[PDB]
């Protein structure tokens, strides 16, 4: 069957950890007062929740109230561990609270808020020298929340919010991450489909940390290149042909081959026969004030089938796309 795999890095925090630590099903809540929130307006409606603009009666600061449809109690328990793990971690969203929702009669996360710039804004006039500095700002929530045994697996623009005018930035949605086990194969069925790593393409469930590094550089390739999304599958069958399109079809049997991997028969009538296209291919008069040699090394760095062969966090923040950014 398939080969197994295990990070090269942060491999045994959850070992050195004590068992309270990752054991989330074992978490005892500790329950706030639902009536130091009044909510303002709904912001959103996801899969698993109804996210509310609010205010803490108790300070008068505005606040996001995340409340979660009835849904497994199990995924509720491991995101609420993983945020009280990760609480004053540099550009990790802060979970003020935890209360019981009155309505739903379900748990309803109070966050910290940010007053975050629009989407479009953020995408349409960032400087090159912004793109840096924001991206050495994701890697450092990365970073740490790898090095405290944690994936995050649903990285993504809409995931990262920046306060512009407070050059601020941080990583939320913690709702799809997992603590890291060595060994521990883990549901495919994570991350946005454009952001999806071929590790979850080719149904390989032995991933790690790396898979977080794939769909920075996702977002990466779609800030620089000026195109939304990078890799525009139909579905998930055709976001690997969009893959392997840049990046060859050589270097995914290869990877196919040293885990072992049975690719999917659904594949052998679609993949057809690539080779990969230089970064250079895909600059343009409108993207050039974006791209630098820097940037196209970092990036190639970043989008590798063999998600063991990525740059992991730390080494990606001493990359020279960096040296530009103040620190
Ligand atoms: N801490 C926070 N501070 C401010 N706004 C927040 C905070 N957390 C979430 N939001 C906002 O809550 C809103 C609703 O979130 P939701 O997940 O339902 O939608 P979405 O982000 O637009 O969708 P998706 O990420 O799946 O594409 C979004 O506009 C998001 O920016
Ligand atoms: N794509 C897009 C827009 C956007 C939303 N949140 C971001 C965080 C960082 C970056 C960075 F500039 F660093 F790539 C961009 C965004």
């Amino acid at each position: 069957g398939p080969v197994p795999s295990r990070a090269r890095v942060y491999t045994d925090v959850n070992t050195h950890r004590p068992s309270e630590y990752w054991d989330y099903e074992s978490h005892v809540v500790e329950w706030g007062n639902q009536d130091d929130y009044q909510l303002v307006r709904k912001l959103g409606r996801g899969k698993y929740s109804e996210v509310f603009e609010a205010i803490n009666i108790t300070n008068n600061e505005k606040v996001v109230v995340k409340i979660l449809k009835p849904v497994a109690a199990a995924k509720i328990k491991r995101e609420i561990k993983i945020l009280e793990n990760l609480r004053g971690g540099p550009n990790i969203i802060t979970l003020a609270d935890i209360v019981k929702d009155p309505v739903s009669r379900t748990p309803a996360l109070v966050f910290e808020h940010v007053n975050n710039t629009d989407f479009k804004q953020l995408y349409q006039t960032l400087t090159d020298y912004d793109i840096r500095f924001y991206m050495y700002e994701i890697l450092k929530a990365l970073d740490y929340c790898h090095s405290m045994g944690i994936m995050h697996r649903d990285v993504k623009p809409h995931n990262v919010m920046i306060d512009h005018e407070h050059r601020k930035l941080r990583l939320i949605d913690w709702g799809l991450a997992e603590f890291y086990h060595p060994g521990q194969e883990y549901n495919v069925r994570v991350a946005s489909r454009y952001f999806k790593g071929p590790e979850l393409l080719v149904d390989y469930q032995m991933y790690d940390y790396s898979l977080d590094m794939w769909s920075l550089g996702c977002m990466l390739a779609s800030m620089i290149f000026r195109k939304e999304p990078f890799f525009h599958g139909h579905d998930n069958y055709d976001q690997l042909v969009r893959i392997a399109k840049v990046l060859g079809t050589e270097d995914l049997y290869d990877y196919i081959d040293k885990y072992n991997i049975e690719l999917d028969p659904r594949f052998n009538d679609i993949l057809g026969r690539h080779s990969r296209k230089r970064w250079e291919r895909f600059v343009h008069s409108e993207n050039q004030h974006l791209v630098s040699p820097e940037a196209l090394d970092f990036l190639d760095k970043l989008l590798r089938y063999d998600h063991q062969s990525r740059l992991t966090a730390r080494e990606a923040m001493e990359h020279p796309y960096f040296y530009t950014v103040v620190k």
